[PDB]
DNA sequence: GTCGGA
């Protein structure tokens, strides 16, 4: 849950969520083009504020000024409600981070392969995540985490944790902003899509390196040329 | 106040 692909236009992602009389965000022709997002850049993400939806650049990892580790990059759904960190983040700071895909890196002995995940329904995922508001600050230290569940069924083959992805009418209510804390909680529950709606294959080792940011990284692969 | 790898 610590790599993913961000690279359609705002139009690809967003026709799926809401209409332009909801949004707050200008109209925008280019790619995003970002096949390689990585923890510590700055990502589009989307959350409601004023009633309608935004689209920011907001900073991938979590580090308040009393943290002295690496800032967090994910938050378990399993405890984030109620984490004395996480809690609040979860009640006002909900957002979604759209994308085509994510990536998971398989231990193969002292080897690793990554994966490329996304959906078999050929739509893009809507990752819940939480995140320090305003987000329109820019702020370089507290940004926003992607909440994590446990891998189910096949996913498991790769990692045991993956991104809590919501479907696009349940990612359209996580964000709002009259829900409470604990109605997010039953959307994460009810919202969340499993682990057979998702197709994966392996990819070209190149991803490993952040300089790389493009369509060929989530290319099918063979394992033995790699 | 906790959770990827070139």
């Amino acid at each position: 849950c610590g790599r993913f692909a961000q690279s359609q236009t705002r139009e690809d992602y967003l026709a799926l969520l809401a209409e332009d009389i909801e949004r707050d965000i200008p109209y925008d022709p280019e790619p995003i083009g970002r096949y390689n997002v990585a923890p510590g850049t700055k990502v589009l993400l989307l959350s409601e504020r004023d009633e309608h939806l935004h689209l920011d650049p907001v900073f991938w990892g979590y580090a308040p000024g009393w943290w002295d580790k690496p800032p967090l990059i994910n938050a378990r759904v399993e405890t984030a409600a109620t984490s004395r960190m996480f809690k609040p983040l979860w009640q006002h700071g909900r957002a979604i981070c759209f994308a085509d895909g994510w990536f998971e890196w398989k231990k193969e002995g002292d080897k690793k392969q990554p994966f490329f995940i996304y959906r078999a329904d050929g739509q893009p995922i809507f990752m819940a995540a939480i995140g320090s508001t305003p987000f329109e600050r820019g702020d370089e230290a507290e940004g926003f985490l992607i909440v994590t569940a446990a891998a189910d069924q096949g996913l498991v083959d790769i990692h045991d944790r993956r991104p809590l992805v919501l479907s696009p009418e349940a990612a359209r209510e996580w964000m709002r902003q009259e829900i409470s804390g604990k109605e997010a909680s039953e959307i994460a529950a009810s919202g969340c899509v499993p682990a057979n709606q998702f197709s994966w294959h392996p990819v070209s080792r190149a991803v490993g390196n952040v300089k790389n940011q493009g369509a060929e990284l989530i290319q099918p692969v063979l394992e033995v040329l790699f």
